[PDB]
């Protein structure tokens, strides 16, 4: 019933088909499928038809195939009928329909060829090294979903071929990274950007895939979105294409001299709804309106692609000397690249947002008080105290901690600006490159001002930013800040699931996970780990129409498992009626659903009488016989999964942590690093439960084993309480 092809209806008037383009696509699709045919036959000769084949760290087999036709490719023989089908759908008649089918066959061919390449890939002997990615694992797709759902990443650019010259490559890519687009790069443009010292790699959301058929690692990335968050069944071809067209705002930049295989791959992009913009001149018989178009002027090609795709960018439009955007949030500034640092146990530091009255503030006044960063030798240090005063008619003291959180992100988005921690434990660094470009502390203050005004227009009327660098002045002001921090800690201490009468929904991820609803209570953070009850409450109070809504706690059904009719009704209504009940204190019956951005996954193991937990960053097998990525393929997508649940890491430290299932006492296995990340809260909560602070050492981890038979003897020897608790079944 989904007629996806309707989006093409007006594109080409009959009898004027661009036969030059369609012949090139046909030749390239024949070439790609032939490449795959011969490599596959040779591989079956060498290894045998039953040899396993696949990609590293994915739940979705060969994802392009798994999405569009649903096959669970596991061995070489499985790909033989699939490729035979794709070659069969490549047809000489020069229609737009046959061109799109040839592009789909080209994507299938490139995916097959790449899986064959990975037949030689092992961790000890890998076929790709950073900053190149090749196939991108599921955890990376998931780790960036939270930035996609609110269009912090506004769209995706697939750049194929070669820019006119190195300098043009750096120009457009710097532009795109400042706009926050996710980049996929293929062929000679990568070396062009590295030659120009552009930052690239998974940490900068700018993926150097490789060359040639590695282009398909853009496609199998994009299609996993619908398979993961969208919950769309494998093989629902038009449903997947519709999800891509509506939610994955990707386009292709086709740079350099054209070639048949690159053109056929680009037509596969068009086949799933992504337009193609090339820097090459195009004769009338080699173009399609709004789908395969020429913009030779490098000063316009980015805006042209964004307009044809429908991407609208919000910019602060302050003249900063450095680039700014999500790609730089993940950067590290090594000591040898550091021009100056503040805080981090080297010098005193704090940051503070505070409400003030109308008379108390000069809107827009950004002032540095003390020496600036040109006063130190490179590698030097200064104190820093950042005070952001805010006035507004709708400003509340409650909002102060919320706004203060943003300083971290606001700072880290600066290229060559870096920030970690919070309050009086901040550590800030500024790169030598940023200093060389003219960055000074005034620019940090201006960035904070503009960003606070842009993000909170309805509660911020005046903003003033003062940055202090005198050591004794910073130490004096830090005590005022610490008074505010203690008031905030006391307000937090007053909260509990029982003491508040209203929990809050979070629908932010419904952009990509339409049936999923999060419920945030004081003692259960949202599964992303970034939205606590105070956060959701402030977000609603700032924007009553937004994706966080109050829900009264009314109509109790089960005090023990945590079920109320008010939450049941809200979830059912906002679930497209897929979900009727939710228990807040158990994973074993009506668990809360997940999108796919969960920091960790819990699962029950009957053989161990207890829970395993595994975080997204952990690589390795778990005692349930599944890696994190496989478990995540089951747990996400907005379906209810008794015995499994997605969670935020900090929820493990909550007093209400799966309380009806036994809480922390029920946890028998976690990765060693995750326990270390949470060691203090695990020790404190275990003491509160009566488990002992050494309970953390009774929790098995991968150094104990990855299977039940390795783990159970250790649990028995340790006298883990879970073995003597009631089975949860
Ligand atoms: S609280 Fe839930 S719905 Fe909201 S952003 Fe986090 S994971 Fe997504
Ligand atoms: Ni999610
Ligand atoms: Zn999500």
């Amino acid at each position: 019933v989904i007629n996806f092809d309707q989006i093409f209806e007006g594109a080409i008037e009959p009898g004027k088909e661009p036969k030059r383009l369609f012949k090139e696509v046909y030749e390239g699709a024949i070439t790609a499928t032939s490449y795959a045919e011969i490599l596959l036959s040779r591989a079956i000769e060498k290894y045998g038809p039953d040899h396993p084949v696949g990609y590293p760290d994915t739940a979705y087999f060969l994802p392009v195939i798994r999405a569009f036709s649903g096959e669970e490719v596991r061995t070489l023989k499985d790909m033989v009928p699939i490729l035979n089908r794709m070659r069969a759908q490549i047809k000489s008649e020069l229609t737009f329909e046959n061109a799109r089918l040839a592009g789909e066959a080209t994507w299938y061919a490139a995916e097959i060829i790449e899986a064959l390449r990975y037949l030689k890939h092992t961790p000890e002997n890998p076929i790709v090294v950073p900053p190149w990615t090749g196939f991108i694992g599921d955890p990376v797709v998931r780790q960036y979903g939270i930035k996609m759902v609110d269009w912090t990443i506004p769209g995706e650019a697939i750049i194929i071929g070669r820019a006119k010259d190195s300098k043009a490559a750096k120009k457009i890519v710097d532009d795109l990274m400042g706009k926050g687009l996710m980049l996929f790069l293929c062929d000679e443009i990568i070396e062009q950007l590295l030659e120009e010292n552009v930052k690239l790699g998974v940490d900068y959301i700018a993926y150097p895939l490789g060359n040639f058929t590695q282009v398909v690692h853009a496609a199998n990335y994009a299609l996993r979105a619908g398979l993961m968050f969208g919950g769309i069944a494998p093989g629902l071809r038009d449903a997947h294409r519709d999800y891509q067209r509506r939610r994955v705002l990707a386009f292709v930049l086709y740079l350099g001299e054209h070639d048949m295989v690159k053109t056929a791959a680009a037509m596969g992009a068009i086949f799933t709804g992504f337009p193609v913009i090339t820097d090459q001149p195009l004769p009338e018989d080699k173009q399609i309106k709004d789908w395969f178009i020429s913009e030779p002027d490098y000063d316009k090609i980015v805006q042209t692609a964004l307009e044809v795709r429908g991407i609208k960018i919000t910019s602060i439009d302050i003249d900063l000397p450095i680039n700014f955007g999500p790609a730089f949030e993940g950067e590290s500034i090594r000591k040898g690249d550091m021009h100056v640092e503040f805080g981090g146990g080297k010098t005193p530091s704090f940051e503070l947002v505070r409400m003030v009255g109308p008379d108390e503030i000069e809107d827009g006044k950004v002032e540095v008080i003390g020496p600036d960063i040109d006063s130190v030798e490179p590698g030097g240090r200064l104190p820093i105290g950042i005070v952001v005063d805010i006035y507004g008619r709708k400003m509340q003291e409650d909002f102060e901690p919320v706004l203060e959180r943003r300083i971290h992100y606001f700072t880290n988005y600066g290229e060559g600006f870096w920030h970690t921690a919070q309050r009086d434990l901040t550590w800030v660094r500024i790169s030598k490159e940023a200093f060389a470009k003219g960055a000074r502390l005034k620019h940090l203050g201006q960035l904070l001002y503009a960003k606070f005004k842009q993000e909170f227009p309805s509660i911020v009327d005046r903003v003033q930013v003062t940055i202090y660098t005198d050591e004794q002045k910073v130490l004096e002001l830090r005590e005022i800040a610490r008074k505010k921090y203690a008031e905030r800690d006391a307000r937090l201490r007053e909260l509990s699931d029982e003491a508040v009468d209203t929990y809050y929904s979070c629908l932010l991820c419904q952009s990509f996970a339409p049936t999923h609803v999060c419920i945030v209570s004081p003692e259960r953070v949202g599964l992303c780990g970034a939205i606590s009850w105070l956060d959701a409450k402030a977000a609603y109070e700032i924007n009553p129409n937004g994706p966080n809504q109050p829900i009264p706690k009314e109509g109790l059904i089960d005090p023990v498992k945590g079920q109320w009719e008010s939450f049941n009704e809200y979830i059912y209504k906002n679930s497209q009626r897929t979900i009727e009940r939710m228990n807040l204190y158990t994973i074993m019956e009506y668990p809360m659903t997940s999108c796919g951005c969960f920091e960790a996954i819990m699962a029950y193991l009957p053989e161990l009488n207890g829970f395993m937990i595994v975080n997204r960053e952990h690589s390795g097998m778990t005692p349930i016989g599944m890696t994190f990525s496989t478990l995540a393929g089951m747990v996400g997508g907005g379906t209810q999964t008794p015995g499994f649940m997605g969670i935020g890491k900090s929820y493990i430290g909550s007093r209400k942590f799966v309380k009806a299932d036994g809480g922390l006492a029920r946890v028998v296995w976690m990765p060693k690093d995750l326990k270390e990340q949470l060691r203090s809260i695990i020790e404190e909560r275990a003491e509160e439960e009566g488990l002992g602070r050494d309970f953390i050492d009774k929790i098995a981890d991968e150094t104990v084993g990855t299977t039940v038979d390795e783990v159970l003897p250790f649990l028995e020897e340790k006298g883990h309480p879970a073995l003597s608790m009631e089975p949860l079944l």
